């Protein structure tokens, strides 16, 4: 069915439909598909789903000139911990990623791969099974109750990375970025948000280190900035993006409670613009809005009003993708895009609406999303969401 009490608004007369050049890509519009994990990858090997992946992506790349950021992809076995999320380290995986990159490209859209590293958000037991450690910034602070239960049951205690294991992670980031570009991706996005590894190093709650990687604004951002620099040297700055979520609290992150949280992020944004001047400006900065502090809360829940992402604009002068509960709020989007260098990421509604872009331009109703198939080893709730036309033929009230 269609979203019940939603009053759509045509957005065709806005900047959301003015082209823009991101990296090497020329988008025909500014609605991007943010990284969305769907757990359809195949175990063993974290192989992208051979039966449905191409269809799903092909479906969402139908409106020409769309920028698509893929589901988080593990850069190595030690970076993972979820049996059904895809990896981007082996041939067996790249052979399937290529097919996917081709379908999107044939539809004249673009694709950026999100390099993912779990940290304490991984399942300690899955990692122990395969002989991998349970990594994180520190070892005297854990994610949550059941994470420490799982960890000790599996006897795979949270481990504080040594300076050498951090370098090894940097090695793997480069190799995975290279494999992705080599396989034909338009670029890669470094996920330094949502409480995953890098975010665990940025956060003063999860990072209680005393070495060169903790203890100050400058040290907490170190790991993240070294990944940036390394990838920039390896494949070029116009092929790299950085995702941040300043006020997010998902996965045990601080958010607005940390008085020094804004300074932590303003510093990162500044160093980025520093390099921008030195010629090496990243493709973009992706920000998770405080409108959604937790992606697993219904729209309107976990909304932070004591803080704003606007400070980034004062520091970073490049393109900025903002994601978070924008689909059901065209009036909000309408104002946000008045700014000339802003893109909007639509998450949850790009799951249930393969033709979102067209429904946004024309102000047509929105298909509801089934929360239950977000993470299911099924085609149902993955590739069977109908386009507006099909929804009509089905009689989602308008026959
Ligand atoms: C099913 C699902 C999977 C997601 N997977 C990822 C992911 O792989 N990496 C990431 O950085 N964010 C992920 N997100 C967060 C989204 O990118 C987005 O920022 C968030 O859903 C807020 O946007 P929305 O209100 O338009 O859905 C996910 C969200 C959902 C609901």
């Amino acid at each position: 069915s269609f979203v019940k009490d939603f009053k759509p608004q045509a957005l065709g007369d806005t900047n959301l439909f003015k082209p823009i050049k991101i990296g090497n890509n020329e988008l025909l519009h500014r609605a991007v598909i943010p990284p969305l994990t769907r757990m359809r990858a195949l175990h063993p090997g974290n192989i992208p789903n051979r039966d449905w992946a191409v269809e799903y992506y092909t479906q969402r790349a139908q409106r020409p000139g769309t920028m698509i950021i893929t589901e988080g992809a593990f850069i190595s076995p030690q970076a993972g911990g979820y049996d059904n999320a895809p990896g981007v380290w082996s041939e067996e995986q790249m052979v399937e990623w290529t097919k996917i990159f081709n379908a999107i490209h044939e539809k004249k859209s673009f694709v950026w791969v999100q390099l993912w590293v779990l940290g304490w958000a991984a399942f300690p037991d899955n990692l122990a099974r395969d002989g991998l450690r349970y990594d994180s910034a520190s070892d005297n602070v854990f994610m949550d109750a059941e994470q420490e239960a799982k960890a000790k049951k599996a006897n795979n205690p949270q481990h504080s990375l040594t300076k050498d294991e951090i370098k090894q992670y940097i090695k793997e980031y480069v190799q995975a970025a290279k494999n992705s570009i080599a396989a034909g991706a338009d670029g890669v996005e470094i996920n330094s948000a949502n409480g995953y590894l890098l975010n665990q190093f940025l956060d003063p709650h999860s990072n209680t280190r005393t070495d060169e990687y903790g203890g100050s604004i400058e040290n907490r951002a170190r790991f993240t900035l070294e990944v940036v620099d390394a990838l920039v040297e390896a494949i070029g700055h116009e092929k790299v993006g950085l995702r941040l979520s300043p006020y997010g609290v998902f996965n045990s992150m601080s958010g607005g409670a940390e008085t020094g949280i804004v300074a932590q992020y303003a510093y990162v944004a500044g160093e980025l613009e520093k390099r921008a001047k030195a010629g090496k400006r990243l493709a973009f900065v992706h920000l998770v809005e405080p409108r959604v502090t937790n992606p697993f809360l219904t729209e309107g829940e976990g909304e932070y009003e004591g803080g704003s992402n606007d400070f980034v604009y004062s520091i970073w002068k490049g393109p900025v993708i903002r994601a978070g509960n924008f689909a059901l709020h065209p009036e909000v989007v309408r104002e946000e895009v008045k700014d000339k260098r802003t893109l909007i990421g639509y998450g949850r509604f790009f799951i249930s609406n393969p033709d979102l872009v067209d429904r946004l331009e024309k102000g047509l109703p929105l298909n509801k999303y089934d929360r239950d198939t977000f993470y299911q080893m099924s085609a149902h709730g993955y590739i069977d969401y109908p386009t507006y036309e099909e929804a009509l033929k089905l009689g989602w009230d308008k026959s």
